[PDB]
């Protein structure tokens, strides 16, 4: 029962809603999980929505299961980053001998990787800065631009991104972080989406 | 004297200022009051700037009299909301069987009407969040993200926007709002216009 | 040595990084240094980011040498503010009789010139408004939305944005501003490129 996993577009009349993993499954470094869906603006695809990732750095996207990627999302990678000990101009791009000044492996710090949980739901136009991490079953309010960490079953918004709320009490959140629905066989899922959609998954 | 206040495009010589009543007479659940006008970023109306409006949620848009709204500027109403109680992903718009898991009304927050009071000025690209108040003669900065409701003659600005003063004195307002000149018959606003750019109708 | 100064686009095999000088050199109340540039979002010329700017308010625009623009980058000058003193409905503009209204020289208040210094990196989609003043070497986070003044050598972002950290000690910043490698002839500069990137050039 449900939508193929493995289908760039599960809803047919709809070539909005699209699952990230069959789309994704080309590129490197780019880790995803199933059922997570993005919500295309003018009809493009969610690789076009990742910038600033070059192999060379080495840094990795990492987004979980059943998540929620709302239209105009844009995760920011460590390519954008200038060199900061003295002048922020970048001289090597431009060659014609300049290229002699690049910068050497340890000129351009970097921020780390960029891991989004599971069952995260992320707004409209959301902006999400290098090296950031967020937890399960976080909220991000839309038009958001997150610089620092987000812990799990938050809401957040603003830029920059700060934490607004908790979800739900600690020892239920507790609960839920540690039977991890998402990570179940498909047929078990099924038979308990209710109980997933009231949180009483926690009780039986 | 004066545009005609029910002509799509006031101005002759500009297909980019228009009046908002009689482009958003069509809407259901939108109420629109006259003189107010919106600038065209790219040629689009108005209408194109309110997102998520269902009649099936019931939530109702209301526009004051004599705004000026800045290009870009978007509302987004309450059909953007997921289920909070538990996970916020939406099976139900899958399909496969998964349309039984669809929420009753009960069970989707509503955050109320949205409501923009009379003689207001929005800056532009503000994006305005479902349910928020904005009182009369109120400014609210370019770039700005409305989370929650702002009191009539103050400067807000931010993401998330927040007050930053008043315009006036507490008397003046006070004056103003029990002399709405936005009410007064066309022809008498006209040989007051002058009284009414400088704040001296109040020594009338 | 290096790219030519004067080529619209110094870097052969892309379209999108653009010397700023040649590109504004038409622009009247415009002035802005070698070397700095441009990176384009969709293929745009940089003169499309300037909004708002009316030759008869006589507000100008400066922008220092050896700068980085990030793309969507946007300048709003003072042709956007609204009178105050009152109602900020625009009766003048509609014409048919009103045009009678028009603000008085003194009844526009203006906030100043908008001057971006020297050696500065402005991230993408960052903001500027009316009349702010940035200072050498200050780096200005993405998506930011600059209302007040940036120190020298400072970090600024948010919105509003927020001056967050000082690049050096004052003694280097006092070294530094009093050098100004960047006024010095190329030839010079060519053989201190190293010495520019890692701070060491106020040691000679
Ligand atoms: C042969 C390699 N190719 C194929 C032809 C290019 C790939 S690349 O890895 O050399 C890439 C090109 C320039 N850098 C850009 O990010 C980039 C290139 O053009 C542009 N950016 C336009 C801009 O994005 C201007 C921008 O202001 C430049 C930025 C933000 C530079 C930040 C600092 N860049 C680096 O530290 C450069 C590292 C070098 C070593 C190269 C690799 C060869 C290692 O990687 C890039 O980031 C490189
Ligand atoms: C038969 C009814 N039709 C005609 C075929 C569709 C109208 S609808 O009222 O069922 C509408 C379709 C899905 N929902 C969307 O907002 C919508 C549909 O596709 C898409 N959105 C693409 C997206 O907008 C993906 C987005 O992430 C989905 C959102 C933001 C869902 C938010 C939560 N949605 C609701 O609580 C769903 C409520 C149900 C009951 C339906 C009505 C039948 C009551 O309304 C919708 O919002 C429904
Ligand atoms: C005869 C003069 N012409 C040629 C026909 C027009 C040039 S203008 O200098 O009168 C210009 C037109 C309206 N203003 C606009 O900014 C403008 C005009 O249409 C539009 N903007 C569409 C919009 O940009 C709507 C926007 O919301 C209006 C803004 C942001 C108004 C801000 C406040 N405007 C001023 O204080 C108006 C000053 C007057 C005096 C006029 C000059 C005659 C002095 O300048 C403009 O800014 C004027």
């Amino acid at each position: 029962m449900g939508p193929n996993p493995m289908k760039m577009y599960p809803i047919e009349g709809n070539k909005s809603v699209q699952f990230i993993k069959p789309i994704l499954e080309k590129l490197e470094n780019v880790e995803v999980g199933e059922y997570s869906y993005y919500d295309s603006k003018n009809g493009e695809t969610f690789d076009k929505q990742i910038l600033y990732h070059y192999p060379i750095l080495n840094d990795k996207l990492k987004i979980g299961k059943f998540c929620s990627i709302g239209p105009g999302v844009t995760i920011i990678m460590n390519g954008a980053n200038h060199r900061m000990d003295g002048s922020t101009y970048p001289f090597n791009l431009f060659g014609n001998g300049w290229e002699k000044h690049m910068p050497k492996l340890d000129q351009l710090p970097i921020k780390g990787d960029t891991i989004i949980g599971n069952d995260v739901w992320i707004g409209k136009d959301v902006v999400i800065m290098p090296g950031v991490k967020i937890g399960d079953g976080a909220i991000v309010a839309a038009n958001s631009v997150v610089v620092k960490d987000i812990a799990p079953y938050m809401l957040a918004g603003g830029n920059p991104a700060n934490e607004i709320k908790q979800r739900f009490d600690q020892d239920t959140i507790n609960q839920l972080l540690d039977i991890k629905w998402w990570n179940w066989p498909i047929d078990i899922i099924n038979e308990n989406i209710d109980k997933i959609l009231d949180n009483s998954i926690i009780r039986e």
